[PDB]
């Protein structure tokens, strides 16, 4: 005879992690009346944490610890020998966007790709935004020139595709979504470099009982190393008319071979070969020698 009838309910604004008890009422309608719920049309999963106290003419919704798991549609569904009814009602709860774990800092190796890793927590999901200091200074933060070699990623971690020297410095990360924003603390990218010759002459000419200097101009991270070779021998200090030395100028090592006297058989191709921990390189070097 009489139906069920459900006193209108809506959820109110939540914040994250708080306690929430919702009832649903059937203030009228002939017993008995089985009440039941849904979340987006299925039975509430058991994983959720959602405990259902039916007491007499109710049915309440308690959840001891509000997270991102229970936004959703829920549905009051009562039900006599006469009629069913519903109602709905959407959960929303929205999580401010927080940096919790902050950028760490990273070494990047010239010429390969670095991540810079940048997850906030937040819903809705957060627009992530990168802000790049170039070099070791009092950080005077910038946007950054998304051009294909350096893009932002669907995690919002920024993707440097070939690292060069210029990208060494301070990056931070700001998020925001509609509930508010926050500015992550600066990371420091390091840009390492592969043991580089960078300079050396192509061909040289020296004379017969004359002092020959060559030298190649070398990078990279310290230490580095660098030997020279003629023809595929190691040119080892034992070696009597060979000096090699060695000088640092700023961040570059200049490494000289000197012969002394220069022989006719001295002529051909010499190389000097740059290594560290990262990579190595060489120059070649075509010395001829006139006659005295
Ligand atoms: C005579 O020797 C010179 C060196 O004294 C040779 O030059 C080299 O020629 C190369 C191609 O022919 C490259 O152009 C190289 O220049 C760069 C490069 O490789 O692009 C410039 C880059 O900016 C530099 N990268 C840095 C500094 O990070 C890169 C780097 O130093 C390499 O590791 C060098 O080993 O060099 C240029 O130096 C001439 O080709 C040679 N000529 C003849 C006739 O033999
Ligand atoms: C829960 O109910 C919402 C409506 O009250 C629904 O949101 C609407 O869905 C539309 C697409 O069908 C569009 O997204 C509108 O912008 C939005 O208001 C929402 O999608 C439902 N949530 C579920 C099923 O999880
Ligand atoms: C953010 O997004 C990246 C997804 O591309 C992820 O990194 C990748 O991991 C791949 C695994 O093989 C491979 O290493 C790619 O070179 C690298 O792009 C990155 O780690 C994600 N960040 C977080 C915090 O999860
Ligand atoms: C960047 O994120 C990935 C994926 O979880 C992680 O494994 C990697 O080592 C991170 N790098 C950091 C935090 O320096
Ligand atoms: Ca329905």
């Amino acid at each position: 005879t009489v139906p069920p009838f459900i006193q209108p309910f809506e959820f109110p604004r939540f914040s994250i992690g708080q306690r929430v008890f919702i009832p649903c009422v059937v203030v009228s309608g002939d017993l008995p009346i089985t009440i039941t719920w849904q979340k987006d049309g299925r039975p509430i999963p058991g994983s959720l944490g959602v405990t259902i106290d039916n007491i007499d003419f109710t049915s309440s919704l308690r959840i001891s610890n509000l997270s991102l798991m229970h936004n959703g549609n829920y549905t009051c569904i009562a039900r006599n020998e006469a009629a069913a009814v519903e109602h709905q009602s959407q959960l929303i709860v929205r999580v401010p966007p927080k940096f919790v774990v902050q950028p760490r800092d990273q070494d990047g190796i010239y010429g390969k790709a670095v991540i810079l890793n940048c997850s906030a927590e937040g819903y809705p999901v957060p627009t992530i935004v990168w802000k790049f200091s170039k070099g070791a200074g009092v950080p005077q933060f910038q946007p950054i020139a998304l051009n294909g070699r350096i893009q932002v990623l669907s995690n919002g971690s920024l993707l440097i595709k070939h690292v060069v020297e210029e990208d060494s410095g301070y990056y931070l990360c700001k998020v925001s979504n509609d509930v508010g924003a926050d500015v992550s603390k600066s990371m420091y990218l390091t840009v390492k470099i592969p043991a580089m010759i960078t300079s050396y002459p192509n061909t040289t000419l020296a004379t017969q009982g004359q002092k020959k200097e060559m030298s190649c101009t070398a990078h990279g991270e310290k230490p580095i190393i660098v030997r020279w070779e003629k023809e595929d021998r190691i040119i080892n200090p034992e070696m009597a008319r060979y000096l090699v030395s060695t000088k640092e100028v700023g961040e570059e090592v200049i490494s000289t071979l000197q012969i002394l006297p220069t022989v006719r058989e001295d002529s051909g191709f010499f190389s000097c070969h740059a290594i560290n921990s990262y990579g190595e390189d060489r120059g070649i070097i075509q010395l001829t020698v006139q006659e005295e």
